[PDB]
């Protein structure tokens, strides 16, 4: 059973903390974030095969401290930078040599030289180990980078092995995962999607399941999920909500009723959500609103239905963690699943790459890119020049250099030329960024030339606007919506 | 002494670089004047030119040829000179091979050819010359490259002179005009302020003369120049309309008031043209009302004034040009801009004033999109600034033809400490300007973009994102509205 | 056993062939390269789980060109043809191709098939699958079907499903083939139905388990040059037969700086093996005294370095084998002989050198040749050159890794040249030349676009740090017109 | 027409910049003369400058021994300019201070000065008349003499500009001969044009029609005799011989085989087929190539070169009887470093040697050549020389300036050229290898007499240059790139 070798991180506040679960997640491994201040309850309810202690921002000289049972629970505990600072006590660039002998490191070697000593490209106080503890490796700034009880299989690491960065680091949570807790690497894209049907089907027999089908990433998996464990019996919503890209309801269509035959009611709500948005200026209302006319269209469509006793939900793991941060059933096979995952099971369960790896695009649509009120004209006009855009950005190959691009539109009139040179028309807002957080995002340095082509086609060739501009904000102080 | 008595008539047949060949031959010292081609033997036996010039079915009159001076044509002008004189014409770098003595080229090589024969590197047509013309240049595409009847002082170049592209086109402007032409270099800017003093003191004498004091380069000059002439009996009137770069007023008051001695008259009138904007959204009624409200400014403070005579203006000879279909003092109307800014600088004047960007006369009121608020003018003269001191710091203002800020009256979010706040977004605007029809934006850095970005954003409470206008012209403009 | 599934993938030419068979081996599974000229008798022998059918440049349509044995489409495995691999399959089967005397190409999938059943990149405004592939057949035999489709190339990808021949126009193992390796790995792990033993972990298990079995007891001698194969050679013999393996490291006198005190530190000091150190530097130069024929001194640096093998493989009696780090590529294109590397590729030895606990560093890094400085100082060898450029060629890679460029080269080193420059205090002293290739192929190499302000600093670093060297030039020429190496 | 009457003497502090002010002097149109600091009362008097200048310098006047201008460069009547050292120097030797310690900055004028009044860059938020100056953050003057008012400052520098508006002593902090000082040449045209009333007779043409006529009135009708190598300097000094004595100037081109592909040829069609100058061509590669024959060493190379082509120029000269004056291209920089003597070009800088040298009629890419050394392919052939290796070099070379002048990088760069490296490498031949000389690129963005850089050449232009040499040079097996700047190295090889 693929979650019985089971990895129990504790979160004490990296921004990397996700990272080494993905790294968990992609060495094979289930495993689950849960924050540090949990109950010993829990953890010997989860029954981790193994300990993980995340970086942390805080300082133990104060503070976040892991339930003691982690040690008590006699399985290998690895601590990460806060994560071993914190071991300790309870019990830029950098090169370690390997002063010993340890389960964790031993034959992991980067340079050595010294020499006579193993060297470790990392990426990275403690002034003395609990007595039980040996140094395994040290640095000048840092002469406890490695610790560790090799016999009650503690591991101390002032570095973060998830990152890229330390050459290494993945055979370092390798050798923990796979070698020291001794889990088998049962968790991959093919065996979950045995464990998302089979789970699917337990939890929902022949009753029939709803779905809020956007075509993206997270509902098509989750459509592809639903539709391999119960066939027919699954119907997914796809809602025009008037705020779409070009032809994406087509594209969806196309895609989803098409080409892998599932039951699609298509939802053409294009004016109802213009309707609803009518003289709403205000962005959080405008989410609210194109939020709360989608449930309303889901659940007029469910009742259209019978029988339909389960609604079905691309929640993904990232998604539970928030909540976790404190009618209908709920199916959501994606609830254990990082991105990349759902990215993984989606090749696995035959959608295309292509949207798979498209750019995010937000639940309102366009509603948070036309600024203020919407109106179809500027949703139209919004179209044509994201088209325009993103067509340029996939000749260029570009689309993958940036996280996310889209155009945003201004509902300010600039003159342009006309032959005469006298008429104004809208404006908009080319915008893209390299995303680097939640927190964080750069924007993105896209070719002048480029910008220019795409400047001249979306005025030239789009009939209402007269002049585009380049979101050159980051995030911070900007952020990347507009709204 | 007269910095008039040698001239060159220049034609313009229609090209981009004729007020480029004009430059050049006032750069040379010599005056000259630009007129369209279509002239009468009577408009230009009145100039009595020196030399004439013809620029790149349009025809010189006959007269051109007959007048007996030396004649230069350039593109458009060789190829006219020799349709006229019986010839013949059919229709990036070049180098012609000098094949033949000629004064307009003696002397001027820029490369020797493998047979040993003098070659010209030229910017860039003719099949046959005139019966009395040779061949004086050529090349392999343009077999009549330059042209010359040495006896008429005829001479015709296919490329043009007046570009530094052109590696001794000034030398062969310089030797048409000053040797060719027989022409002294009196026209010089010390000289021109002198004469420009001459006339005005000779018009205006003893009585008073009231003129707009705007803080651009033509008015500046122009008062300068008049303060020169008249001194106690000039009057400006500066009027801050509310739409004026930051500090402009206080700027524009410290200089020519306390520095340079100016009687200068303050009208505070930010109000009053905001008052008369409120409401009003169509750029072109802002523009109306800005000049209708600057007029009814500038009459109520002339009508406060005792004995005012005449009325001052920057008008440049580039105005005159373009105008082709109480007394008035126009010291520049001869004058092109590099002139009015050379002469501004031995009157005294700052360069960074003399070479400032353009503003345009209704200022922010076409850059605040819409509704033009005091707010959001605020906002912009703020941002504007960051962005300007900016680009100084690079030195990336010497390199746009113009620079400014946009305010665009749509609301975006941005960050607020540990949430977000909704504000105004600005645009970035940075054009290098190449013709009044033509204008490619700048592609200023992407690191300066951002750190100014990020100044404006973090320094102007009011602005939460910040845009650079990617839209070149065509099919955009430069000023937004 | 590790062997047990296993691909026969048959060359038909193509340069990508041994790419296609790396990518099998980064799929977990043990394949074989073969030239295509095989026999029946020969693949029975092999027992492919599957067969790959690799590309090629020669033409179906001439005369006495290419094709795979009759048996390939009669083993009763799945055949997996690659490009000419698939004009082969289909001129081989049924269907005809006609002659024509690269490129980035979208390919409609028109039927399913077990090789791209799933597959997909895009789809077409009419719903049609998209596979983004690595393009390069006018009829498919009549028991196959037309799988995938372009407008260039009609059939894209042809198959029998029943027979599970499966023919391809592009290059899966590139990965401009956007989802190449899932195809890939679609043949051999479902089609072929292999498991994915071949492992670095088990590889090296297996290693060992055939260096016992075949030395047993006996004592093995090495030639231990530091570079990447045999010093993995020397760990899985050593991981093998302990102190019954003896290390024969030469400093020849041409190897870089402290490289002789690297070697031994490395593996005799921390990997606790046997180490005979011939410190043979003068012997090497008194052999190349007056020889600036770089044929001759390459001549002359092997006879010596076997005369002194040789000598020290003598020395020890009752050593009945010798071993080499030989690896497949030398198997491809070629005391009894134990070679533990020879069904590795490049990256397999360096991933397992890995888990045998071999440095980073020291596995990855760029190739020093045999001759060593021997043919990196033009002309006459000389102590005071190698000096020289020992030194040189150090601050060189010291910049060049502190700048992160090391990955990006195939190989950076100095050439010494044996000219006087003038440079300041005015001084004569010699020139040295860096050179760093990007190597393309085994015929291909661009000279590296090294940062200016980093040339402009080894530069300077060079020059004013090393005594003797007044000049630092940088070879701007490639291969071809030129060589990597200057000799 | 006396075009030196009005002259400017420019007192050399050991600025890097004390050239740069002479030929913007000159450029002005007056002419100056650079002189050492530490000359006499009486040399002043001899020059009777109508104007003096201290330029910049790294000593500081607070120190021991440390440069002074000669006292009488204050007592001569006439204005004096000082340049930061000059300008201390001013202040000291007139009862200043100056206490011990290059940018941008701004100097906020603060009184009326002949020197900068009217000179405006900007101003003060305050609304004060701003400079914009290239100054030196060093040393700094902290009193001025007694009748010395304070012209501009700025925060850090008190007295950034000083001036005795009597005396017409005007001292600034900054360097107006640089660029960086926005209207630096109008302060330069100021002191020059307007305080010391100087007419700018000092032009081209004019100083064309004083050289022809100091050359016809020191020879009159006699034979002269000039070395003619195509370069710049002898060129011009041709043109002007030319002009002034016409057939009784016979011009030498000696070919030492160590000249560029052709050379002989279009410095022939040149001043021969073109210009009509009388030359005398020998062709003399065997006789050079000889005397160089197993000389690897480059000072002995050196040695040879000059002696051998001494030889040839006095046999030619022999052959022409009554030959009663040489001619040499001597520049005033060479002057500055440092049969009857005609060296018309003693008194110009290179740039004003180009500028008469194009109202001469002489092609203007001739007059902007790269330098070429007196000894030619000698020193870039390292070690021996052979004809072998300069045919190579030449064809390499020729390839070189080819793509060089392709791609407008020509004037990107201060030299160019190719050095033969007598090392063999080995390079693809079809299917095999061959064995040929490998080439080095060399260029180099010039600074001064011991600085250079060496030119970011872009990568794609290498690579093609270097495709060329070998793919169209028989003997090429390779060619890299000289890496290194001077210092450590220097512009050529040898
Ligand atoms: O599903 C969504 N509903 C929303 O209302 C919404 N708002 C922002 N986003 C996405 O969040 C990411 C960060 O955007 P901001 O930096 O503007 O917050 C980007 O990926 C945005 O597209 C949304 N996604
Ligand atoms: O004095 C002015 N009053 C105006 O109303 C005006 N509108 C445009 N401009 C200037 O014209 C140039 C380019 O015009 P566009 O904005 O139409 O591209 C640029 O120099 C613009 O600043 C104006 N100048
Ligand atoms: O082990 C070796 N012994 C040698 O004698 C030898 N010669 C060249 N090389 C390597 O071959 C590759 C290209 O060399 P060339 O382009 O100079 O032929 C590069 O990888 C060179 O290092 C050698 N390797
Ligand atoms: O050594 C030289 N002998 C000569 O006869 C000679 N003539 C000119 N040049 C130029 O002088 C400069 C100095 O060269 P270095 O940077 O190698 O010292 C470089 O600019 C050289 O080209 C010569 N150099």
């Amino acid at each position: 059973n693929i979650h019985k070798h089971r990895i129990l991180i504790l979160d004490f506040g990296s921004q990397y903390t996700q990272l080494v679960a993905r790294r968990v997640r992609e060495l094979g491994v289930y495993c689950e974030l849960w924050a540090w201040d949990v109950t010993e309850a829990q953890i010997r309810d989860f029954n981790p095969s193994g300990i993980i202690l995340s970086g942390g921002p805080e300082s133990t000289t104060e503070s976040p401290r892991a339930p003691q049972y982690v040690f008590e629970a006699g399985v290998p505990v690895f601590g990460v930078c806060y994560g071993m600072q914190t071991m300790a006590m309870q019990l830029g660039y950098a090169q370690v040599e390997v002063v010993n002998d340890s389960a964790l490191v031993r034959g992991i070697e980067d340079a050595l030289t010294a020499d006579g000593k193993p060297l470790l490209d990392v990426w990275m106080k403690v002034t003395a180990i609990p007595s039980d503890f040996i140094t395994v490796a040290s640095t000048e700034s840092c002469p406890f980078a490695i610790m560790a009880n090799e016999e009650k299989r503690f591991y101390g690491v002032q570095f973060h092995p998830e990152v890229t960065h330390t050459r290494q680091g993945m055979r370092m949570l390798e050798r923990f995962v796979r070698d020291i807790c001794q889990c088998e690497a049962l968790w991959t894209p093919a065996k979950i999607i045995d464990d998302a049907v089979a789970r699917i089907r337990e939890q929902v027999g022949d009753d029939k399941v709803i779905l809020g089908l956007s075509g993206g990433v997270d509902s098509s998996v989750t459509a592809m999920l639903l539709h391999r464990a119960i066939g027919k019996n699954l119907t997914c919503v796809f809602v025009d909500n008037g705020l779409l890209r070009l032809n994406e309801a087509e594209q969806v269509l196309d895609m989803f009723g098409d080409h892998f035959g599932l039951n699609i009611v298509h939802v053409p709500a294009e004016d109802r959500f213009l309707s609803a948005l009518a003289g709403e200026n205000d962005p959080e209302a405008k989410r609210k609103i194109i939020g709360r006319v989608f449930v309303e269209v889901f659940d007029e469509e469910a009742l259209k239905l019978e029988d339909v006793k389960w609604l079905a939900q691309g929640t993904i793991y990232p998604d539970v963690i928030e909540s976790a941060a404190s009618k209908m059933g709920l199916v959501e096979p994606l609830k254990e699943l990082f991105k990349d995952e759902v990215r993984k099971i989606g090749l696995e369960l035959g959608l295309p790459y292509d949207m798979l790896y498209r750019h995010p695009f937000p639940g309102p649509g366009l509603g948070v890119r036309v600024l203020g009120e919407v109106k179809k004209e500027y949703c139209d006009l919004l179209r044509r020049a994201d088209a325009i855009f993103i067509e340029e950005l996939r000749k260029a190959d570009l689309y993958d250099k940036v996280s996310q691009a889209f155009t945003v539109f201004l509902p300010v009139r600039s003159v342009g030329v006309m032959g005469d040179g006298r008429k104004y028309d809208w404006v908009v807002s080319l915008r893209a960024v390299e995303t680097i957080d939640f927190m964080t995002a750069h924007w993105a340095h896209l070719p002048y030339d480029f910008l220019g082509r795409v400047s001249n086609r979306i005025i030239n060739e789009v009939n209402g606007i007269s002049r585009v501009v380049y979101d050159i904000s980051g995030k911070p102080p900007a952020t990347i919506e507009w709204e």
